[PDB]
């Protein structure tokens, strides 16, 4: 019968911006207003259409017009910094595109949406518009009016500034239907929706009372314009409306979209129709049959009988006749078939507001969403008893003149949204509130885990680990975000952030948006938040404090290093307490049993696993790949939070891992040339010893100056080039521990590797034949990252380009020198600056950070993954705060996953300031 | 890959109305400009801006600037009385909204849709505009400006008053997205169409260009206008555009309603996207990232590939940076991939008619139009050679600078249109031609009807008869009703109105509107045609005219008779000559052979048939089955024409008929209650003979007189009261034959009917009871039509009764008296004039003409349908055209079928001439 002929989906509204008559310039100031039953209409300010009333003829015809109405407090100011606009062009923008771009931010913030999350995507933007009034005021000397006019009053530019803006690449659409141009907005970003073509929309209205002109016309006609300037919907005494200045915005997205994304669905759009009057009796007389007919298809479109309509948001422009016609159209479709006590509820916000002609769609659409998200039915004012020309009883309707409740006939709240035009276009909206159905839808390692785990409660239960939460701030200006950051700690300091719940206060601010200059505050409870964000409103560095004044050119380089990082709990605490990081370690220990036969994960978890030769079978093998592990499973999670290396290098054992980051091989790729290497080093190990033994050492010469020690020293070779000054040497002990003295001549420094993997020299010639055959039948890749080999002589490698990690690749790298200090001053001539190395130990940092030094930069970004002696947990947080402030790819908003699923969470955030805004005034002189 | 993902229709183009500069006011004018490459730019005309150059400081300003552009040619002429406005209301429309009106008058008669028909219909109205240029004229007095510039200079009445005039109930909306502001008016149309929501869409845009502000703005820019203002599209020479006044329109359907309908394919549109720019550098940069998008959204939803396209019809507005960003996208998308020897061929038809900016879109998607229809490009002018900064060969494109073919790469003629607005907004329109693909989806009664076709076959070869054509000249007033006559007349005597056949000019006028004053021609041949037309011109009332000043109030009564109407050869002719009347007959044969065992079709066919005594085995009983067959055919073959009558009423055999038509019965149950009387009513005859007979016979007296008479004849009953002053009584013959000369006495008309039947009389006492039983089972219905039953004392039942036609209903009719007379008089006091009589002969006319006079009526509309001595199938005409004449129900579309099924007819449509406007000068007079 009433069932949807079309498949489509439901429409969430996710956010609501206001700006109406009254000072209503949020939800929640609209939304006690009307519970109030506010009357928002006023005089004419007296500092209002004064470029006119200088003028006697102009002065006189305006005194005698009626011009009481709904005006805005403060419509010449503007923030014309914050939307990057110079004085000039900002005194010729008319208020309505000031407003479009004020709301869609403030719409935006309330939808807990970042707005530097959209750039750049499917955006639809939908404003209804219907004057250009500001356009007179620069007409009225048409030789010296500047051409910023023309940009800054053509209604198209309504829209499209914003998508300007904002970058947004969806649709971008002025409409005018006149007085239902709002709701006309609404429909076209509904049916995109629906048709794909746009993933989220953006709709609404404005409207501005810049010149007296319309109100005079209006007010010649008469019997239009109400004398006292109040509407009394549907009331007996109704003798007209008045006119009122403001906007509104709503934020749209698909149903499942708003549910994936975890957005706080506010109410639901279940269908819209729009039609004409036709030839009516007169251009400017409404038809009720053609109301009628919207009513049903509006309805059909929505799969819901109008039967079950609790309230309906009456167009109800208090007009003697235009307010019986409504009424016998909702009789003829919402009231037919009710029985005599279940009337449809009725009401009016223009009663409260006045008539916002082009914004009076977007009035009522807020008014519905805040009484279905808030569970109560405002009052409709003015009214003073029913119009004896409309049988309510046999409409079967009722004005609702109190605050009441939601009757839910049908056993949820549905209520309709009517809005018509003077030149006969009409429109109705179908909302609903939200339901809960939219809202849905080894073995010796095992003994070890429940061992630890029982192990950290115990520890948990004597006393508990306060946790850090990273708080982000930002802006567009330094400046600006050191004002946030004031106004934020005062908020901390104050009853109500004191009462919230720190992480609910980080959770927040993760969601707003994230600018270009940005600084996060690391807080364990609310005093050293305070703390922190009073030191980051001056200038003061504090050690709790990561800030930046802007981002860095290029992206990171992850350097995968892991010679001498290991230690006793290396990853332990962070298996544990992270679980996406536990995933991946499983992962590679799967991996690793099939080729290797053991499990890695039981020497993890193993307390006295010390990776020395008096705790592990094969010390020189597993070391090696638990490292590997790590270093994996440590890249899989800054991946999970939104992470990407815009270039990689590896060292010596991180090969594998770069490899597997750059995209070359796959993980099980990866995993074979590793395991391959390890146990065939640590055979090696065995089979020689005494004087066949090759010792490892570091000196302070360079790779240039080196050649001319080699001349007499034929045995020693070269492992890998660790820094411009430093470098690391194999060979024969005697010809080793010469070169000790031979650098302590010129006091120099040099040591000696305690280790017998030799590795990069003469011994893994015997190895070279088995590892090609275990390591026959790997599949190379092309690179999808950027890539610096330090086994081709420190080559830069760019993404796309042909697979490189073949079998003689590893056979080379095995045997000969690394290039790591040329690959990172390769990197540096590239322009990277930011350097983070994954490792369970941060030990090639302090290399890169000397070769950085070498190649003229000392404001490099070196960041550490993991440390000994350092909380784990704490660590990774620290290092993704650091991408976060200098501006690479991460995603804030993971740091802070939602614990309640429904809609009975309502603590999951805090009630921080919102943006803050510096109005200037930006006005047209004008004289007529 | 390049698949729709949606399942929806494509889209066909069935009319195209243009107002561009160069005087191009039709397709046809504007095709054969485009094949010659006509430049329509030229200085400004004496006459324009006159307001403004009095004031030496604006006059001065405006000689600075360029000001060269495309104008056109009477911008203040307007027909104001066509469109039903006073002087002072059209004094203050915009230029914008009259040519929303004309165009879309234009547009409708381009496309063969009488606007008459689509009133009332589901007709979406979406009309592009970006400037209220006619506003500053008004306000250039705030004082005296008057109030009707308020709806005279909105964007939103631009659409609102075309839906308005027409009575269009779909959506009615003006969108703004300046300069692709056309193509996004298409884009909402066609997506409206596919979702439901709309049946037909009017689409198009429009731009004045009143006041010097807006050029002389963006002169003041600099480096925008052109010095000469030539748009040289993706020449090297190219400096800028310039602007450009005018409007054009189309008219949407989806593919399978035109295929229905039998419309003319223009050509057909696939599919279309919009998106934006983001941020861009500079809010007017155009971004070519966001054109190859749009590009690909628009050919994902067209499920095309882009290597296909023959053409693009490019933005081209001739800046040196812009021709070659647009270039660049193209190669992107539509080029990526050919082989150099088939490039896209590119032009742009603002190198003809500059910048027409809100309306640029309509006039390409005309010149797209046109091309695909006629099967040619057109060039591309003040192309000097390529643009240096752009690599033709490399994007593969070629710039179209000659006429051309299309090259049919996929074997289909396939083209794209671009749009880019100032403001970031983009569109892209794909286009294809009509496919062949889119057009496509008793036995001796037997021996009797093969010799009739013979005999006719045979009769015609010797003589051809002369097809009788009706004329139909319609207009809102008499006086240029009789000027469109005129003109008609005129092309027809002209050589090439001699050249079309004379069907072909009916079916064209028949496509035209159908307005409140209407007129008919019914010709056999051009010079008759001519002769009737004439004397339509002047007041000459001609026996082949049929005309009316204004539609009569009511609707038709039909009148189902039938006594004493038969005679040899009735229905015969019209049988073999008209299917849908062939249909009916047999359908009711065949229900007649169940009841009765025999078939009505043999007597009907038959020539000897003469239905007397001496050619019929039954003559009582066949008589009423015949005529009760073709009084069912007639009715049915004038529903197939669209008729349908207001009420019904019968006399004493059309009973039958009559509850049929009513909606009381079924076919069958009417057939059953026909079929039992005539039945019975022979059966009783011979029953009775010598004394026992009763006589029918007529009188000159009233039925209030007959009273007193009755006194002293107590045998005689009445029949049926004929008229006001006749009445046929029955009785026993000596009390029959003597009234005669009662008569006689006073000089009074009486004659004695010559039949058997005495219905209505005593001798139906014997037959009551089989009657009951035969038709035990009807089923009645309640009425759907007004009735006035000659039963129930002429009494009158509303339609949406209580059934009526019960077994003593029946019972009771075929006893007692027939009151018609009075059914006549109750008929005319609703109100109705026009009696239709479904008849073999009229003999019931008369009758009902004598009541007519008795109650006040002397002009009543007295039709019938067939008549003894007059041949069938032009009696059926003009009864119909008398029907469509005074404004009855009636779609003489259906009087033209349409011979040819596909794309091949080509002489279907004569070229008569078009509706002819008085165009009037409304302007504001204003000073500045």
């Amino acid at each position: 019968d009433w069932s949807r002929t079309r498949d489509v989906e439901d429409i969430a509204i996710v956010g609501v911006a206001t700006r109406f008559p009254g000072d209503l310039n949020t939800p929640d100031e609209m939304w006690e207003a009307l519970l109030e039953g506010k009357d928002c209409v006023t005089d004419l300010p007296e500092d209002r259409w004064t470029e006119f009333l200088d003028e006697p003829r102009i002065a006189e015809r305006v005194k005698k017009a009626r011009t009481r109405g709904g005006y805005l407090t403060d419509i010449k100011g503007f923030d014309s910094e914050f939307f990057a606009l110079s004085k000039m062009e900002a005194d010729n923008i008319d208020p309505q595109q000031r407003m479009a771009l004020e709301l869609t931010w403030e719409a935006l913030e309330h939808a807990r949406i970042p707005a530097s999350s959209l750039r750049g995507e499917s955006v639809g933007v939908y404003i209804g518009s219907s004057t250009n009034d500001y356009s007179f005021l620069a007409m009225s000397d048409p030789s010296i009016a500047h051409p910023y006019a023309i940009t800054g009053t053509a209604s198209s530019i309504i829209a499209n500034r914003v998508s300007y803006f904002y970058d947004f690449r969806g649709p971008s659409v002025a409409v005018d239907t006149a007085c239902s141009s709002s709701l006309v907005a609404t429909h076209q970003g509904v049916q995109a929706l629906r048709a794909g073509e746009a993933d989220v929309a953006i709709v609404g209205g404005v409207n501005a009372l810049v010149t007296p002109l319309v109100t005079v016309g209006f007010d010649e006609v008469g019997g239009v314009l109400a004398p006292d300037g109040r509407i009394k919907s549907f009331s007996s005494d109704a003798d007209g409306y008045a006119r009122s200045e403001g906007g509104g915005m709503l934020v749209l997205k698909r149903i499942s979209d708003a549910r994936r994304d975890g957005d706080q669905i506010l109410a639901v759009i279940a269908g819209s129709a729009v039609n004409h009057d036709g030839r009516s009796n007169g251009l400017l007389a409404p038809n009720p049959d053609a109301q009628a007919e919207v009513l049903r298809k509006a309805y059909k479109d929505a799969g819901i009988n109008p039967r079950d309509v609790d309230y309906i948001e009456a167009h109800g422009t208090g007009t003697i006749l235009g307010d019986p016609i409504e009424a016998d159209a909702l009789g003829r479709i919402v009231g037919k078939g009710r029985p005599a006590d279940k009337p449809a509820l009725l009401g009016a916000v223009k009663s409260n507001l006045g008539h916002l002609e082009s914004a009076a769609g977007a009035a009522s659409l807020a008014k519905m969403t805040l009484a279905l998200a808030n569970d109560k039915l405002p009052p409709s004012i003015n009214y003073a008893g029913p119009n004896p020309y409309i049988d309510f009883e046999k409409e079967r309707l009722k004005v609702n003149d109190t605050v009441s409740d939601w009757p839910r006939y049908s056993g949820k709240a549905i209520a309709g949204v009517s809005g018509f035009g003077f030149g006969g276009a009409n429109a109705h909206v179908v909302m609903r509130e939200v339901l809960a159905g939219d809202l849905v839808e080894t073995e010796a390692a095992q003994r070890l885990l429940e061992q630890a785990r029982e192990e950290l409660e115990a520890k948990e239960a004597e006393e508990p680990t306060k946790q850090l939460v990273p708080l982000a701030v930002s802006a567009f200006l330094t400046s600006r975000k050191r004002q946030a950051a004031a106004e934020l700690a005062d908020w901390i300091d104050s009853p109500e952030g004191r009462a919230s719940s720190l992480e609910s206060i980080g959770r927040s601010l993760s969601r707003r948006n994230h600018g270009r200059s940005r600084a996060v505050v690391l807080a364990h409870d609310h005093d050293e938040a305070i703390k922190g964000l009073r030191a980051l409103a001056e200038g003061k560095q504090h050690p709790s404090v990561l800030s930046a004044d802007g981002p860095v050119t290029n992206g990171p380089v992850w350097v995968l290093a892991g010679f001498g990082a290991q230690h006793r709990k290396m990853g332990k605490s962070l298996y544990l307490r992270n679980e996406v990081f536990a995933e991946w370690i499983n992962k590679v220990d799967a991996l690793i049993q099939d080729e290797r036969g053991y499990s890695i994960l039981e020497l993890i978890l193993d307390d006295n696993v010390d990776y020395t030769d008096a705790t592990c079978e094969y010390p020189i093998e597993v070391v090696q790949l638990v490292i590997f592990a790590i270093q994996i499973a440590l890249g899989e999670l800054l991946r999970h939070h939104g992470a990407k290396p815009a270039a990689v290098v590896g060292q010596s054992l991180g090969e594998a891992a770069a490899s597997y980051f750059a995209g070359g091989l796959s993980l099980a790729d990866a995993t074979r040339t590793i395991c391959s290497r390890s146990h065939l080093m640590g055979e090696g190990e065995a089979m020689l010893f005494g004087e066949y033994i090759r010792l490892m050492a570091l000196v302070e010469y360079s790779a240039d100056e080196i050649k001319t020690v080699f001349s007499d020293y034929p045995d020693l070779e070269v492992c890998v080039y660790a820094a411009p000054t430093q470098t690391v040497i194999g060979g024969p002990p005697d010809q080793v521990d010469a070169i000790i003295a031979r650098a302590e001549s010129e006091g120099k420094f040099a040591r000696k590797f305690q280790t017998k993997g030799a590795s990069h020299t003469q011994q893994m010639d015997p190895l070279l034949g088995e590892l090609a055959a275990e390591l026959q039948g790997i599949e190379p890749k092309p690179l999808t990252t950027g890539y610096f080999s330090t086994v081709h002589e420190g080559t830069f490698i760019r993404p796309g380009s042909a697979p490189i990690h073949d079998v003689d690749y590893w056979k080379k790298g095995l045997r000969h020198s690394v290039y790591f200090t040329q690959g990172i001053r390769n990197a540096v001539d590239n322009g990277h600056t930011t350097f983070l190395e994954l490792a369970p130990n941060p030990v090639a940092l302090m290399q890169v950070g000397l070769t950085t030094a070498s190649a003229g930069l000392h404001d490099a970004q070196l960041i550490a993954t993991l440390a000994r002696k350092q909380d784990e947990v704490e660590s990774m947080i620290s290092a993704m705060a650091q991408l976060y402030v200098h501006g690479h790819d991460l995603d804030f908003r993971t740091l802070f996953p939602r614990r309640s699923k429904g809609l009975a969470g309502a603590l999951d955030f805090a009630n921080i300031p919102p943006t803050r805004f510096k109005r200037k005034e930006h006005w047209l002189p004008a004289h007529f």
